[PDB]
């Protein structure tokens, strides 16, 4: 037959043997040494989950969806072969993650390089065809009826989107709902998003209230405005609240915790005074950086977790200014909080402008002179968006129902309002006077650009 | 005003500033790093917990227990200073554990160096030491009204053991039933052992039945043969039975997994073949190995599970033939399961021959001969180890081993041989013989 897995959310789990072949490999199983939540670890302890059964999971909801799907609508054409592609993309959608998750590619990146534009979708379609090509899957893929040259197209446009009218060219507009399953970006609302609600929320002691697997029994697809796409049942807006609840639950108690941010930017700031001493090699032995290695998979195959306890364990003089900082996490020698604020009704600010913040910060000018000149060296600057690629929207709005009665048209038509950027900034200094100093320049910057002003 | 966790079993724990003192150390960070079921989670993907998660449970545990009984019985004069050094002592019990858990101190030690005796919790000892010792945690222990001198050896003592009469030096027989609860070497029913039955069934997806906390609740310390021991109430049995069960089940079902074990003894070999190689910085600069990394503590602080991605992703050419195994872990071309047995007598075999136990399996001579002849480092063999408790009247209240062998050559010749070569030894070693 085929691997089981026992995943302590999904129960059993089918693994095809393509699937399994996908996994064992060095690409996928990099993902073994990949923190879900990074420094939200340090500050829950049951948070020791990684990417890698993540994607697991992902893979599984992808399949078991569609399969509801086809055989609840014979009429969808839902072919065998479009089962296992949505599978791998679902297993596959997280391979471009690096060093502790979001803070890679949220904060470090645009900290060293913020000339490119680089997200961990990006390296998920880099990683997936590195992986691909590695490993001999295509043979594979045609073993049990799949053709590379198109699904495989397929499933780099379910992981990243369009590859720059109907856009996409891995399937025609007739199966446009099976682009809605692993990332869905109308709203947002997808079975990548259902596996870490219920498994951050195992991991962290949080009560899930959406039952995912209710929700596919009564998932359809219907035709709205001229557009296949996935409807829920109207019986099913009472889960579906309880779904947003859970993710905002989740958001304001953990991804936002105020000293679980804070580690992830000492990681970072380690990483960055590192970035000019590791050396990570690539495809015919080039040295790469920490920063420079997702141009070359070879060698951010070879990055992980493990490069903080790299630094960590180093005995090298030029890693010792890192290193310090790595020490300062195990003592609890925590950067200081100044203070939280928010860019209401303003312009979100940008990856590319997170280097120039600490600079602004320090370079304010406060009516009460202090004894304490504060440099940008001892400035930290935290910027964390619940979806940086997301404007304000109610994602109700852009969701369709359908009735018993008519099961292929949708209908014609308490919330919690989310913030979606906050600022906060920490300071280096641990001294009472440089503390206070740095709260004078911060309120002092947010009335400058125009932010809410800081309570507390 | 103390700091509070979250914990995905316990729900919210308060942690003493003593206690915090002592987690924010890299002696006790360490255990961040330190897989509790080690190759299990390459079988089990919810597996991914450390040691760090259930030490802060069972000293939490531990704490709740003498707690609940010096409540419940003022007579028993427990002070807030002997609930601390209970709670110190679980929350350090584990401190001594390598790389993987116990496959460092179960395989890899006896392996390396089949010489040396070492246990992860007479480690643990030397952890605890190094850790009071290089953080100036003893001040901090006397504002919170301990006495180190008594304390310390309270806290050896009911980890390690004692080291004809009461042969304790922490603390009189009159708080006898304080040593039974971080471990006990009586009958095994420990809160060590509540964490890591619910907190494994919490990670692998199997049911957990017993319920600590009403065990804790009705859970009373009575005499037993004029000592005093720990008793539950008599109608919480179904509860003792229910532990018993899960237990068995969390042993069956997962840490005697085939594939699991097949892992860690792959892990071991990869250890193995990068000993000679691998260099770990210890006190004042000095060099130690894998296997000698245990002889200083300071090099030992910097033993962690990250030694497996040091051997993975290196360079060094003497590395090599390390990196290949761990890499066939990564490509699933694992050891072919050969055969299981155990041992006819009482008699169990210990750590000091464990590496003669693959030459043994090569050098029986099997009555039919074959065509494919097996060397010993062909074979792997690890070893698998595995009504007593009081009780009172809620109207009166008062009064072995498992051998596994496996085959490095995965053919179907060298299998049929290693299979001849598994029956014969088992045979002159007096061995059950081994179910087809
Ligand atoms: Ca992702
Ligand atoms: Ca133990
Ligand atoms: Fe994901
Ligand atoms: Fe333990």
């Amino acid at each position: 037959t085929m691997k089981v897995i026992n995943d302590p959310i999904h129960g059993h789990i089918e693994l095809h043997p393509l699937l399994v072949r996908i996994i064992d490999t060095p690409q996928f199983q990099r993902l073994r040494y990949i923190k879900q939540l990074g420094g939200g670890y340090y500050v829950f302890p049951g948070a020791s989950h990684n990417r890698f059964e993540h994607s697991l999971g992902v893979g599984y909801l992808a399949g078991c969806l569609v399969h509801a799907l086809g055989e609840k609508q014979p009429e969808l054409q839902i072919s065998e072969r479009d089962v296992l592609c949505v599978q791998i993309a679902g297993l596959c959608h997280d391979l471009g993650h690096g060093p502790f998750s979001h803070m890679f590619d949220g904060r470090f990146i645009p900290l060293a390089r913020p000339e490119v534009k680089w997200t961990h979708e990006q390296g998920s379609v880099m990683m997936f065809e590195h992986l691909i090509n590695s490993n001999g899957i295509k043979p594979v893929m045609e073993q049990y009826g799949l053709i590379p040259e198109e699904d495989i197209c397929f499933i780099k446009e379910q992981i990243v989107g369009p590859l720059e009218l109907w856009p996409y060219k891995g399937r025609p507009e007739n199966k446009s709902f099976l682009y809605e399953i692993v990332s869905n970006k109308r709203n947002g609302i997808d079975v990548d998003k259902w596996d870490y609600f219920a498994r951050d929320c195992h991991h962290l002691g949080i009560q899930n209230n959406f039952d995912y697997k209710r929700f596919i029994k009564f998932a359809r697809v219907c035709e709205v405005d001229n557009e296949l796409r996935i409807c829920a049942r109207d019986k099913e807006v009472g889960n579906l609240y309880d779904m947003f609840h859970t993710r905002n639950s989740l958001h304001r108690r953990a991804y936002q915790h105020k000293v679980g941010n804070i580690i992830d930017t000492m990681i970072t700031d380690a990483f960055l005074k590192a970035d000019d001493y590791i050396e990570i090699t690539g495809a015919g032995g080039k040295k790469y950086r920490i920063s420079t290695a997702i141009d070359d998979m070879e060698a951010y195959t070879k990055l992980t977790d493990n490069i903080f306890l790299e630094i960590l364990y180093s005995t090298d003089p030029k890693l010792k200014d890192a290193r310090e900082i790595l020490k300062q996490i195990e003592y609890r020698n925590l950067f200081k909080y100044v203070g939280e604020t928010q860019p209401t009704g303003q312009i979100k600010i940008k990856r590319e402008d997170y280097e120039s913040l600490p600079k602004e910060v320090a370079s304010a000018k406060p009516k009460v002179l202090l004894d304490v000149k504060l440099k940008a060296e001892d400035f930290i600057v935290d910027v964390i968006n619940m979806d940086y690629g997301m404007q304000e929207k109610n994602p109700i709005d852009h969701v369709s129902f359908y009735c018993k009665t008519a099961p292929n048209r949708a209908i014609r038509i308490l919330p919690e309002k989310f913030a979606e950027q906050l600022i906060r900034v920490y300071c280096k200094k641990v001294d009472r006077k440089s503390l206070y100093a740095a709260r004078q320049y911060f309120v002092q910057w947010c009335a400058d650009r125009n932010f809410t002003k800081p309570q507390d």
